[PDB]
RNA sequence: AGACAGCAUGCAUGCAUGCUGUCUUU
RNA sequence: AGACAGCAUGCAUGCAUGCUGUCU
């Protein structure tokens, strides 16, 4: 059952172990810490890692002092402490830091990309109704620390999708308003949403000088160079403000596109290179890693050519039973379970509003048939669906659909569920990004209305019964009549609590923020949810927000001395952790608190189709965990789970997580997140965008 | 002395070729 | 492989100048 991850043990043991250490003349503002380290490595030319407040250069310096200039014009002075000897890294950060810099100095990554081009240049550029599209290979490296304490190189491969089109071009060619595009600057390893666009006619001369003077890359230097010399360009050229507070000229900014927001035709050519199956991927990873070894071993770097291995499989309680007690263990679906299944009917008249979007007027028959058989099925379950209104919307593009959905959805009030049939809408404007299914989902989630959006492509492709159940199972859950429950979960847990918090910014000060909290009993059924907006608190926000969660648990009569598990989609920072102990005492609860980091984790490469439950154990109580099986084409990315604190083993916390997976009530699609935090961040970001104070709650998975 | 052609050197345009560098893909 | 810059060349047409030969 062997499963391998793209992680490779790494250590650094050079012959010359002599570094030159540098210290700040006064404490450095923490988020300025990385910019400074980067800067040391440019001047020095010597790889550098940061050791608490000090800087370590892998060579011999003489320079008594060393002055570095940040983009502000701000100057940090480093003094030479003197040479120190190197024995080990204290943590992975040091190790990563130095490791990448070596990659830079040696230029391996650069070579591989070049090489990769010489050979696939042609297979990597593709054609489309109107546009051309480059798929550019991205090699990426982090350093992690395993359970036994070895460091591990995390190595991956991806294909960033891009047009052949400068951002300037698109802003003269159009006069367009795209404050919602992601972007990469040529020769800069950065990618981030376009914040603010102004023109270059509004800035002096000394300006583009300093701008040049402080550029930390060749291409940005050469960019501002242009505007510094050629005044012809100035009046024409545009200037773009970036996500994490950068400005670049518009000629070095090219868009970064996502698979999804590809117009249909394109998606298809793309698909093979972008979605490449495990084997190939792993082989390239292997292939790069070799170059890396070959090019770095001579400077003292020791890298196993061998992949770490899945430590094993966790069993978790996947047994599930209906209102009669009929039960079966969840692996994939049991389409059979769902047929003979008999739900916990809480509300037995349901009022649907129906919407259908479509090109022409009399072709509703597939939809009408599908609806007929749902209504039926649901009746044979104790539920009668009753239809309050239908709306047939004719439309010819996504936009026309959109414009027309807006008032229709607007008038909708007092209903258990809305069902929406969406016709297929072929392309759009490629800048005018927009998934139509989502839009609907979004507009209805804002209304707290549980909804079912059925793609008319799905009814043309999939079998009526297959579809029937997937829908039938969500709708049942959606609307309070839970179709089956978990028998139990590992541990003697009393509530599982999922927290989620989004915060709008202004001058580094947190202004609006929206918290979504979801509470579940021991057997794992929703007890109530909590949708709360907060006005501005600063420092004090984090405390209030948690505080509420506790004052809440208590109003639900969680008898003190009860046990409370807290999953979170984000990444808990220090103040939260302590904030949690505080309230853990005051309310007298024993708490397990987890951090779930879903994005960009190492991958399992394995022969087994059913990798749910696999894992690899990292240092400090954190685990890489498969939560779903490899359904092919799309990427299986495991979740990283991390016991911040608690009396229970992480393996036990992980199985709970796997149990709760099943409570998203989606036997067929493979929901990656567990039911406490699933879609939590979608809702949180979504209500933020909102335009007035919110404080709602309820007892029904309206969001599924 | 004029008018025309072969060759040489120096220059003018046109078109084409070999190598090297950059960036495209720090 | 393409875009641009460095360098080295080739063919072609003419002009400059120079010796060459024809010419009414």
């Amino acid at each position: 059952k062997e499963a391998l991850l793209n992680l490779y043990r790494i250590e650094y043991r050079p012959k010359d172990t002599t570094f030159t250490v540098f210290k700040p003349t006064h404490e450095i503002q923490k988020e300025k810490l990385n910019k400074v380290r980067w800067r040391v490595f440019l001047q020095t030319g010597l790889p550098t890692f940061r050791r608490e407040d000090e800087f370590w250069c892998a060579g011999k310096v003489e320079k008594d002092t060393l002055y570095l200039t940040l983009s502000n014009g701000e100057i940090v002075e480093l003094k030479r402490v003197g040479e120190e000897e190197f024995r080990g890294f204290q943590n992975e950060r040091e190790c990563q830091e130095l490791f990448r810099d070596f990659l830079t100095k040696t230029k391996v990554k650069d070579k591989f990309i070049s090489d990769f081009y010489k050979k696939f240049r042609d297979k990597i550029t593709v054609q489309g109704k109107n546009r051309k599209i480059a798929l550019i290979p991205e090699v990426n490296e982090k350093v992690l620390k395993s359970e036994e304490g070895y460091f591990l190189l995390h190595l991956d491969l991806k294909f960033r999708i891009q047009p052949f089109e400068t951002l300037q071009t698109l802003l003269e060619r159009n006069d367009f308003n795209p404050k919602r595009i992601r972007v990469k600057p040529i020769g800069i390893d950065f990618v981030g949403r376009v914040q603010d666009v102004f023109k270059a006619k509004e800035k002096g001369e000394e300006f583009f000088r300093l701008c040049m003077e402080r550029s930390t890359h060749k291409s940005s230097k050469k960019a501002w160079e242009e505007l510094l010399k050629n005044r012809e360009l100035r009046e024409k050229a545009f200037l773009v403000v970036l996500e994490k507070g950068y400005t670049y000229p518009a000629t070095i900014l090219k868009p970064v596109l996502t698979y999804e927001n590809l117009e249909d035709e394109e998606r298809n050519e793309v698909a093979d290179i972008v979605r490449m199956e495990p084997g190939k991927r792993l082989n390239l990873i292997r292939y790069i890693l070799r170059r890396y070894v070959k090019a770095l071993r001579d400077y003292g770097w020791y890298i196993s050519p061998e992949e770490e291995r899945a430590k094993g499989k966790l069993n978790f309680k996947d047994t599930v039973l209906d209102a009669k007690g009929k039960n079966t263990k969840v692996i994939t679906n049991l389409r059979k379970f769902l047929e003979l299944c008999r739900p916990f009917v809480k509300k037995d008249v349901l009022s649907v509003e129906i919407i259908s979007v479509s090109v022409y007027k009399k072709l509703e028959w597939r939809k009408e048939e599908f609806l007929k058989e749902l209504i039926n099925f649901l009746k044979n379950k104790g539920i009668k669906l009753k239809i309050k209104g239908k709306s047939l919307i004719l439309a010819q593009t996504r936009e026309e659909a959109k414009e027309k959905l807006i008032p229709v959805i607007n008038k909708i009030k007092d209903v258990d569920l809305v069902i929406v049939f969406l016709e297929e809408y072929p392309k759009v404007d490629p800048y005018k990004s927009f998934l139509l299914y989502d839009f609907v989902k979004r507009e209805l989630l804002k209304k707290m209305i549980p909804s079912q959006v059925i793609l008319n492509r799905t009814l043309k492709n999939e079998n009526l019964k297959f579809v029937l159940l997937n829908v039938a199972e969500q709708v049942l859950a959606k609307t309070g009549n839970i179709p089956y429950k978990l028998k139990e979960i590992e541990g003697k847990v009393d509530a599982f609590v999922g927290i989620d918090i989004s915060r709008i910014t202004r001058d580094g000060k947190t202004v609006n923020a929206v918290a979504f909290t979801k509470i579940f009993n021991s057997k794992g059924e929703l007890v109530r949810y909590y949708l709360t907006s907060y006005p501005a608190f600063g420092e004090k926000l984090t405390e209030k927000a948690i505080g509420d969660v506790f004052s809440l648990l208590e109003k639900l009569g969680f008898k003190k001395g009860s046990k409370i598990v807290v999953h979170r989609d984000g990444r808990l920072y220090r103040d939260e952790v302590a904030a949690f102990k505080k309230y853990g005492e005051l309310y007298g609860y024993s708490l397990e608190l987890l951090e779930i980091i879903k994005r960009n984790n190492p991958r399992f490469f394995s022969n087994e189709k059913f990798i749910k439950g696999y894992f690899y154990k990292l240092s400090e109580d954190s685990v890489i965990l498969a939560t779903y099986n490899q359904v092919y084409e799309g990427t299986h990315q495991p979740i990283k789970v991390r016991k911040v604190y608690g009396e229970l083993p992480v393996e036990v916390l992980c199985s709970q997580i796997l149990s709760l997976t099943l409570m998203n009530y989606s036997s067929f699609q493979p929901i990656k997140l567990p039911a406490t935090v699933h879609y939590s961040d979608k809702i949180t970001k979504l209500m933020l965008r909102g335009i007035e104070p919110i404080k709602k709650e309820g007892d029904i998975m309206y969001w599924l």
